[PDB]
Parts: structure tokens; sequence; C-alpha cells
């Protein structure tokens, strides 16, 4: 509260770390469904069904232009990518499995990098 400051973690390297994690996402072999926005005029259903589309290149743009206030908002966009993927694609499919793989890959890096 007012004049009662909680000790807070050193956040000064968050930008460089999130960038590093994102680079590793982008270079993963199963990253191909998520590198670019889904084509709204070539993929039937997507615009109507998925209310907040997100992909790595959009994340990369927001990261490069100061549009994430904190590392938690960045992780929200990354998870949004895989949450959209689950919504639209069957777990069995190539894209669906890519999504589960990439989420697992992200969440470990997130823990390793930031949670102590």
């Amino acid at each position: 509260s007012m004049s009662v400051k909680k000790p807070k973690r050193d956040d000064s390297k968050d930008l460089a770390l999130c960038s590093m994690i994102l680079t590793e996402m982008e270079t993963h072999e199963d990253a191909w469904p998520f590198l670019l926005p889904v084509n709204l005029k070539l993929v039937p259903g997507y615009k109507k069904v998925i209310k907040k589309p997100m992909d790595f290149s959009t994340i990369r743009e927001k990261l490069s232009s100061g549009q994430y206030p904190n590392l938690e908002t960045f992780a929200l966009d990354v998870r949004l990518v895989f949450d959209n993927c689950e919504t639209f694609n069957e777990d069995d499919s190539d894209i669906g499995r890519a999504g589960h793989n990439m989420r697992k890959y992200f969440e470990k890096k997130w823990t390793d990098t930031f949670k102590v």
C-alpha cells in the first residue's frame, strides 16, 4: 500500500530474456503454424470463431516496439497463440499437435528462465 513497498524482482533484463525465448520459439521445427498471422480470408471460420488472433511475428512486433508493459503480458500473448490453436484444431492434427508441443516447450523455458 501507500509508502509500503514490497521488494520486487529485478526486471531489467526481462526484455532481452523474453526476446531470447521468442527466438527459440521461432526456430523450433514445429513453429511453422504460428510464425505468421492465420490468413483470415483463406481459412474459413477463423475470423468469426477466434476473437483475438495472435502469432509469433505479431508478438515479435509488439516486443520490438514496447507494447508489452511487463513479462506477464508477453506470456499472455504467447499462451493465446496456443489457446487459439487448441480452439480451432484437433489434438490429433499436425497443427494441433504442433501447438501442444510448442506450449510445453514454452512453459519449460518460462519456468527455467524466470521462476528462480
